[PDB]
């Protein structure tokens, strides 16, 4: 299996990395690790303009008022188990959104701010017959209303929600309640069932109530019980939200139509579907095992033909200290990260299956060293039912001395380990910044991404009708436009020539500068900064971009295109001549 | 006979040989990078708004970055170290931001940004280099656009008197203005000699058949400023000099040399014999000789040209040079997408007649190179090691990622006779150009120090409510402002909950207390976008009003502990 990518040699995967509480998704070449592109999701991005354009604000929508994120979980749309490489989806756990990347353009189309929860923090798609629904875990119990009256967690109103979202639309399906709170969550091969991990079973706010329990558990939900309640028009709704609201909680021990709780040691918190379809794997986390919850036993527990909810589980294979994370080769292996041990231990799921039933035998082939306490791993195609058992990524959360110092603040270390053969080998030491916690690999074949912009991409679609109002034809036009106060240019650009090199505004006046990019080639971006104003943003081949700022500061301003595009590329330039406020009417 | 075959490869638990810091280009930061390996080891946040740290949004940071907070976004292209002897000190890291017209400074034991200065009265601060000798007493930056003086809206004509740009001197060691040099045309790139008395920059925009690099007598300015020879511009105390040629007249303070065609690169050969400006438009460099300057401001030499000695042929669009300390120069070729190696004292003979090739070799890379950077090059310590040339159009050298692609940086062996390519890195948003230091000449803290200026401020204001920061867990209350003070020793926040009410100005001051390398927290407030770092022994605070009633939860970033998901804390807004 080759390690290095030589110069000239292209990576054999795709890997997609989380940004961390920096907030954006990172493109990564596997097995070279080298980033390849940085995509804005709920960061501010100087480069592209993102978080100040029209296009992207739109797409942010309010949310485009805060400039920071915090994303954990990065998925991949799937049609019958396997990925068909449409979209990635992203959690924001620190403004509670949900977003979705583009795979052919590479950007954020959407973003949706999940209503009546706080912080979304696990998040995974479903599996089969496609990626109909993002499930997303909110993670923070909270009042209802939340209007500075109630703020016990234990009162009745006190709850956080399981939310569903149409993976197409990207508005809200449903949301479930449930008792206690959500970790991480996944979803079976079927369609029918997802699962989702609890770590605050005991609805508390300190550290030492969070931990009581002996066992929390994994939640079931029956999402066909769920559309079914949902079509019959059975649920309620939450302040100014239409979003179906469904009770999964329990009620005086009686069940609720849409759960089954399944008591699980210990704070568990990975929660993963084993690629076969067989299991939903839960890290025990406080407890040194995984719990193992067979899926073809799920209709029985619903349908009541189960004694007892642990009846579900076929196994509990000890695995060592604090156990975070599991991932599968696709040859009945899973790996799971060990946080204390700092090891990735390899075990046969079925031999475990069979010392639960007491058949002593040893499921355990391997531990592996990891630099230091890793969260999240990542074998390829895992989450799919190709899962090819080639490479797998292990995220570890103190880097100490892997790497050269660079100060107080120390880089992730993300290490690659080749899982083809029977034993686990080391690769490489990936330093990493703001803690990714998850990626995803996809084969190069599996993405297949455009060079050049449709012109009636929904992307600029806005934009587009924007200007139709003022008679403008964006792919020829280089016209400024005025109205009151408000100042609407309109150009072309092809370099090295911006194609309105000068207009004139009064101070105060609202400028929206409309760039349409007509050239034809590959790799050929432009720029628009307007010094000291801070304006900047990126137009790609056939793309149109927008950006509105108030020329507050008369006299004369440079605007420059900043994407090195050209021989001439510090001469593509122009002027905003900014008349004074004292010279103008009031 | 020395062939070149340095490894590239560093394994796991195998660490870099040099630090490597690029420009952020377009996205803002600045980025340090272990070499050969070309991983990334850290981003430090400097004109960008940095989610996982808070830089942009806390109370420290936007201290530094002054009134120019309100702006999300930077440019920068040129970062450099500050020297002493011409050697690198590993004291400071200095970086220009063209878009907003800043110069920031980045104390590289802490590798964050301690001061910034918004540069009065100019646009576009591009071109950067430092003072080598004695020492990196002053920064100096271009300021690209010729803009109207004053720019109140009267004049928007560029030809008239009063329109120009400026060169811009800042102390390094208070980020303040020094002094500024009116010139005649735009500036483009800079580079100072090895003695402290002169520094130079190539012009673009005389406007022309030939341009020219302009040469500054810092001593003859030096001596204008402390004879109160100088004016001042609007509401700037910065001493102002007239750089320009009056009816054909000389400053005292400039020389302009006439140089082709539109040049761009200005780099001083690590010898101290040659600033050297590529040619750009023209496929020549040009090779101005240092010792000649004091002949030309004395006056005793015929014409401007004398001090040129060298200008070699060496392709379609050179754009920049480096050294290897043996000799040699390498130079971009931006049309031919090439570097070319080539040998500074034959081109000199070659200049004067003698038939001798002084190009020694031509590597091609990919594609379209603007700068190269070989290992400790601004020094007179060149240790001719590595080189890194950085193309702008990656094509396909890399993996297909949508319409925007990556630069290609290039690592290349020049150890030996022969250039060899070695590796090929991806990089966001052009970061345009970079610099290498050996891993001991750079030094940094494990964990902060309790005096550091960095946070001073914040200290300050703590003593003023009577908090000792190290032990205190206190809600202080004043009128409408709130300021929680805690320290946190994973897995808790010294303060788990408090309550306000509705309105509420919010201060969150957060102490870490913990002394183990590493082992940095975070501090996130649900839905009202407020995230920041605390690493070991740090102080950190941001401000935000609670204008949403009910409980909001706040929670620690940095996965620090076993219990990581488990440490946090509520606030609570009571309705107005
Ligand atoms: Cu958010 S948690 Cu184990 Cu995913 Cu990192
Ligand atoms: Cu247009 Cu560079
Ligand atoms: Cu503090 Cu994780
Ligand atoms: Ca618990
Ligand atoms: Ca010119
Ligand atoms: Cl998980
Ligand atoms: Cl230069
Ligand atoms: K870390
Ligand atoms: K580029
Ligand atoms: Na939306
Ligand atoms: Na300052
Ligand atoms: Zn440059
Ligand atoms: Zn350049």
């Amino acid at each position: 299996q080759k390690i290095h990518v030589g110069p000239g040699e292209l990576d054999d995967y795709y890997g997609f990395w989380s940004g961390g509480h920096q907030g954006e998704v990172r493109v990564l070449g596997v097995p070279s690790m080298r980033e390849l592109m940085r995509i804005p999701v709920f960061n501010v991005d100087s480069a592209t303009g993102w978080g100040l354009t029209n296009e992207s604000r739109h797409i942010m929508g309010d949310s485009a008022k805060f400039l920071n994120g915090d994303c954990h979980h990065p998925h991949i749309s799937m049609t019958d188990g396997k990925y068909d490489g449409k979209y990635l989806f992203i959690n924001d756990k620190a403004n509670s959104r949900v977003a979705r990347i583009r795979l052919d353009i590479m950007k954020c189309d959407k973003m949706i701010t999940v209503p009546n929860v706080q912080a979304i923090h696990g998040l995974r798609l479903q599996k089969v017959p496609h990626t109909k629904y993002v499930f997303a875990n909110a993670e923070f119990i909270i009042p209802h209303p939340n209007d500075g009256k109630v703020f016990d967690l234990q009162d009745e109103n006190s709850y956080t929600m399981y939310n569903a979202i149409d993976a197409e639309t990207m508005e809200m399906a449903f949301q479930v309640i449930v008792d206690g709170n959500l970790d991480n969550t996944d979803a079976d091969y079927t369609g029918r069932f997802a699962a989702a991990t609890c770590y605050n079973s005991e609805k508390a706010f300190d550290l030492g109530g969070m931990m009581r329990n002996e066992r929390d558990w994994v939640v079931v939900f029956d999402i066909h019980a769920v559309e079914a309640a949902v079509k019959a028009g059975d649920f309620i709704t939450l302040g100014d939200s239409k979003t179906p609201v469904l009770d999964g909680r329990k009620k005086d021990g009686k069940d609720s139509k849409f759960t089954r709780y399944v008591p699980v040691p210990k704070n568990p918190h990975g929660c993963n579907t084993s690629s076969d379809g067989k299991y939903f794997i839960a890290a025990g986390k406080l407890s040194p095992t995984c719990s193992m919850i067979a899926i073809d036993k799920l209709p029985d527990l619903f349908a009541g033909k189960l004694a007892d909810p642990r009846d579900v589980i076929v196994g509990e294979p000890e695995l060592g200290l604090g156990p975070l994370h599991t991932t599968f080769d696709g040859r009945g292996n899973a790996y799971t990260t060990l946080f204390i041990d700092s090891q990735v231990v390899k075990w046969n799921m079925e031999e475990a299956v069979r010392a639960y039933k007491g058949e002593k035998v040893n499921y355990i082939k391997q531990k592996l060293d990891v630099h230091y306490q890793p969260g999240h791993l990542h074998a390829s195609l895992c989450e799919t039912n190709e899962a090819d058992g080639k490479w797998l990524v292990a995220l570890s959360k103190f880097s100490k001395d892997r790497f050269l110092p660079v100060g107080p603040l120390h880089p992730e270390n993300d290490q690659l380990i080749d899982i083809s053969g029977d034993e686990m080998k080391l690769v490489h030491d990936g330093p990493t910044f703001a803690e990714p916690h998850d990626c995803i690999m996809a084969r190069r074949d599996q993405i297949k991404t455009k060079k050049i912009w449709d012109r009636n991409d929904p992307f600029f679609a806005p934009t587009v009708e924007m200007a139709k109002k003022d008679g403008i034809n964006l792919d020829t036009d280089n016209k400024v436009i005025r109205d009151g106060n408000k100042v609407r240019v309109y150009m072309t650009s092809m370099a090295p020539a911006f194609g309105v090199q000068e207009f004139t505004v009064k101070q105060g006046d609202e400028v929206t500068v409309t760039i349409t990019n007509i050239a034809q080639i590959e790799d050929v971006s432009y720029g628009f900064v307007v010094v000291n104003h801070g304006v900047s943003m990126e137009i790609s081949p056939q793309q149109t971009s927008s950006i509105t700022f108030v020329a507050d500061k008369p006299g004369l301003h440079w605007y420059y295109c900043s994407w090195f595009c050209h021989a001439l590329h510090m001469e593509m330039v122009g002027r905003m001549m900014v008349e004074p406020a004292w010279s103008h009417p009031q």
